[PDB]
């Protein structure tokens, strides 16, 4: 289930973080504009820029903390608030996050593994609701 998925992802966090982030960018290429240093780089090229592996790992660490603190895939309003108020997220809207979670859920479905894809889809929906409830446009 969802708790085990947190454990699976944490066990190899940099690998899943890179793969899922790349799946997002490659599914939604317009989103790469927000990540100036990644423009014009292939998957394997990104995998040698220090900021890439370090940024993606930090993003997924936070996402796992938010997931772990959730109750029945509903995140804490304080964790939504943190994500809205981050300087790095100031120009984002909820659609950016919707896209991210579409890519994440698609990744999990395509994986050979028994990820609880439906729980991640619900978590993403509830996080987007919570971002909106916290004032994200
Ligand atoms: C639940 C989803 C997300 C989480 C948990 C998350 C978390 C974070 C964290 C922890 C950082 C700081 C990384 C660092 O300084 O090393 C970060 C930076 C950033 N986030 Fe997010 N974020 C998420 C979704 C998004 C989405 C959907 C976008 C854009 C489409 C985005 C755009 C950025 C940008 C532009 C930065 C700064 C530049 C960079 O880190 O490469 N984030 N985010």
């Amino acid at each position: 289930g969802f708790k085990q998925d947190i454990a699976t992802i944490r066990g190899d966090l940099r690998t899943y973080a890179q793969d899922i982030f790349l799946a997002f960018l490659n599914k939604y290429p317009d989103e790469r504009r927000y990540f100036k240093n990644y423009v014009g780089k292939s998957d394997q090229e990104l995998k040698s820029m220090a900021k890439f592996g370090d940024h993606t790992e930090k993003v997924f660490n936070l996402m796992m903390e938010v997931a772990d603190r959730a109750t029945d895939c509903v995140p804490l309003a304080s964790d939504a608030n943190t994500l809205v108020q981050m300087k790095q997220h100031s120009s984002l809207t909820t659609g950016n996050f919707e896209k991210f979670f579409v890519a994440l859920v698609e990744y999990m479905r395509a994986s050979g593994q028994s990820f609880d894809s439906q729980s991640w889809d619900r978590f993403g929906k509830n996080l987007v609701s919570a971002l909106s409830s916290a004032g994200m446009k």
